[PDB]
């Protein structure tokens, strides 16, 4: 996790890579960009104050800019793969590899809990009349089909619904996580540049007060630019997740709720053939079968 807060004692501060180093020395800034981490620390190269802090900020900009994609999950267009550290998920097996973890395991691993996502059987549809009127046959036909219709409407709203509940709130809790992550870092930084600032007494420290000065500014608005590839990350991964995972569950219960139902439906008719011509009987079983053999797609609002 982000490791609590900066301490204001307004003292040399150093950044670490190890949460637990964070957490147990005041000192110590969690941080997971690496360059920024060896730039800060390292200190100024004698009194080139100035290229020192250009430098942390074109560092900053390389490492949280960074972005990736992997070609299966061809509905994510940006990665952002630094995350991991940033949060401290870790899988075990991918150390340092986190861009791998996500390859092998899919966008299910950026939430805090995973949600289950199976679905109950879908109970076939039955039909009840027992008249031998044809038209009410026939009716009784197309309320079938509309009815088997629909049910593919009411389980897709269903899993939309448990979707934008359980599942893109943690995705959205996860953007939120980064932003107040991205803002530490900056806050940190600035600290740290302003220490050194003020110990600092060379020949132009007049002069690049005004670019010093301007370091929260430049800095957000490097972090605003991460948050963008990042927020575009979550989006892109909870749709993922749902329009994928939760829904290919969806589709394998009604595909077994369509075979069940169709055939209820195949052996109505066979009962009540006395009571329709075989020439309207030949364009019914062809259009059940095309109707059954063309699955529902999903959409949503």
């Amino acid at each position: 996790l982000y490791a609590q807060k900066s301490p204001t004692t307004l003292q040399r501060i150093t950044m670490t890579n190890s949460v637990d180093d964070a957490l147990i020395n005041s000192t110590k800034i969690y941080s997971y960009f690496p360059s920024v981490i060896s730039k800060v620390n390292q200190g100024a190269q004698g009194i080139l104050f100035l290229q020192w802090v250009r430098d942390i900020i074109d560092d900053f900009t390389n490492e949280s800019s960074q972005k990736t994609t992997i070609d299966k999950i061809s509905d994510v267009s940006t990665i952002v793969p630094y995350i991991g550290p940033a949060l401290n998920i870790v899988k075990q097996g991918y150390e340092g590899n986190f861009i791998g973890a996500l390859e092998t395991t899919g966008v299910v691993l950026l939430l805090e809990y995973i949600p289950e996502i199976t679905l109950p059987v879908i109970a076939a549809l039955s039909i009840a009349e027992s008249s031998t009127q044809k038209e009410k046959i026939i009716k009784t036909i197309d309320n079938f089909l509309e009815k088997r219709y629909e049910k593919w409407i009411e389980v897709y709203k269903l899993v939309k619904a448990k979707w934008l509940g359980t599942v893109n709130t943690q995705f959205q809790k996860r953007s939120y996580q980064m932003y107040r992550s991205l803002e530490y870092q900056v806050d940190a930084i600035k600290k740290i540049i302003d220490y050194e600032y003020k110990i600092y007494s060379g020949p132009d420290k007049e002069q690049i007060a005004d670019e010093i000065n301007n370091l929260k500014n430049k800095l957000e608005e490097k972090a605003n630019k991460a948050m963008i590839n990042i927020n575009i990350f979550m989006r892109e991964s909870s749709r993922s997740f749902l329009v994928n995972q939760m829904i290919n569950e969806a589709k394998k219960q009604l595909l077994e709720f369509d075979t069940q139902s169709k055939n209820i439906l195949m052996q109505y008719i066979k009962a009540n053939s006395k009571f329709i011509g075989i020439t309207e009987l030949k364009k019914l079983e062809s259009k059940i079968n095309k109707v059954f053999s063309t699955p529902i797609p999903f959409s949503y609002s």
